[PDB]
């Protein structure tokens, strides 16, 4: 007899799902995947809840300070979200140490600026009992903590899951009532899912683009979900095909680095932006696939300012300026020639969406880059970012760097390795 507890308040929005207030607890009945069947104590009500908003009770995952699978950089961006302040904290599962937890705490730093400092656990020169007690001490004073405890970091509700066997849905479903952008292949519209959701939508035109062969592809993009890749949701599968994705509020990129919001930006954020994409371009090369249109109109910032590489997979379905020379030549395009874009989309973000190789043609560029020439160094972007580019831009592709590495480096842009972990007494 499984019993859960709720993490945050949710609101039924289908037919057979459950309402639930934070603290509420049920019993599940059936674990089918981001849907569970649960019947509330507090309704009696039998019915389907999202998985990932409830925890088995008096698990960690119930403490307001405790956030299970987050890295450390990721502990390092949710603690630097707005809504946080000096002292914030969280503790979480060691990203090296594979089964023990860490401590993350927010300060102000004079020089730097506002910080994440994370310390290792289990100083000896202190026993409390469990995880809690260790909480509660550094609370009143720093027990040598570059600051002392005052709330656990902000977290905010995770994005409901899409409906239980909702992959293939009617057209009907849908009321696409704006038009974000139009294309070659098609539109992408704001649209809105059975009344209760926000999506986006890209209506396809048809061409070779052969309809069960379309979905084909758009069903092996369904099983490369990751956090910075956008979210499929459903497919519409009588043409016009429509692909339901998830809404990112803030468009593209590229408008977004345009904005007024994006000018102001500093170049820890525009480098954090980079450190997303890198991280979803290494999932990608760890699955050994490749984006083939790498570039900052092809990424997506959330409200959040979450960026998200934009699929992806229209290559396997279907501008020079981006391409790498072996690409453009002999039609080579390989997880190599990616990083040569991201070097262009590097410049990109650096430049606040300025168009690359600026007054230069296409054949302009093309003799430019047989000579030798790379775009110059912008008056605010920093040496060793500027080497990231070049290195990207190496001429023989197996120099160019993994964007593994790629992502580490930009992960830890301001941050010596010594310095990742703060050591004690
Ligand atoms: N999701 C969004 N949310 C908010 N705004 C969005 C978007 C998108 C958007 C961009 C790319 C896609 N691509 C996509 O779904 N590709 C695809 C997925 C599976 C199989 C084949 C292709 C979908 C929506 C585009 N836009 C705006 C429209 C033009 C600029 C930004
Ligand atoms: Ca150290
Ligand atoms: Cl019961």
């Amino acid at each position: 007899r499984i019993i859960v507890v709720a993490l945050y308040d949710y609101e039924a929005i289908h037919h057979e799902d459950l309402s639930f207030q934070k603290g509420d607890q049920m019993v599940v009945l059936e674990e089918s995947g981001e849907w569970w069947k649960a019947r509330s104590l507090a309704t009696r009500k039998e019915g389907y809840i999202p998985s990932n908003y409830v925890a088995r009770v008096d698990s960690l995952e119930t403490e307001e300070w405790f956030f299970k699978g987050i890295s450390r950089k990721d502990a390092e961006r949710q603690l630097l979200a707005p809504g946080n302040m000096l002292g914030s904290f969280m503790i979480r599962d060691s990203e090296t140490t594979k089964g023990s937890y860490s401590l993350s705490v927010r300060d102000y730093d004079p020089r730097q600026g506002d910080t994440v400092k994370h310390y290792k656990i289990r100083s000896p020169r202190s026993t409390f009992s469990t995880l809690q007690e260790l909480v509660d001490h550094y609370k009143k004073g720093n027990d040598g903590l570059c600051q002392k405890l005052s709330v656990p970091c902000m977290s905010s509700k995770p994005q409901k899951p899409w409906e239980k066997d909702a992959w293939e849905i009617p057209r009907e479903s849908l009321k696409l009532e704006k038009k974000l952008g139009a294309g070659q292949f098609g539109e992408v519209w704001m649209a809105t899912y059975n009344k209760h959701t926000k999506v986006a939508v890209k209506t396809m035109k048809p061409g070779s683009m052969s309809v069960e062969a379309f979905l084909a592809e758009a069903n092996v993009m369904k099983t490369l979900q990751h956090d910075k890749l956008v979210k499929l949701h459903a497919v519409v599968t009588k043409e016009p095909i429509y692909i339901i994705t998830e809404f990112m509020a803030k468009g593209s990129l590229l408008d977004f680095l345009k904005s007024d919001e994006g000018s102001k930006q500093p170049l820890p954020k525009l480098i954090d932006f980079s450190a997303q994409i890198a991280e979803g371009m290494a999932f990608i090369e760890q699955r050994n696939y490749i984006h083939r249109d790498l570039r900052a109109a092809n990424i997506l910032v959330s409200a959040s300012l979450v960026c998200k590489i934009a699929d992806f997979g229209l290559a396997r379905v279907i501008p020079i300026k981006w391409t790498a020379p072996e690409a453009i030549n002999f039609g080579s395009f390989t997880i190599k020639s990616d990083v040569w874009s991201f070097g262009i989309l590097l410049m990109e973000i650096v430049t606040y969406g300025r168009i690359p190789y600026p007054g230069m043609s296409n054949p302009e560029v093309i003799r430019a880059l047989e000579r030798g020439y790379r775009m110059p160094r912008p008056e605010n972007c920093p040496e060793e970012l500027y080497n990231i580019m070049m290195r990207c831009w190496k001429n023989r592709p197996e120099e160019r760097p993994t964007f593994e590495y790629i992502q580490s480096v930009l992960d830890d842009f301001y941050t010596a390795t010594e310095s990742q972990y703060e050591e004690i007494p």
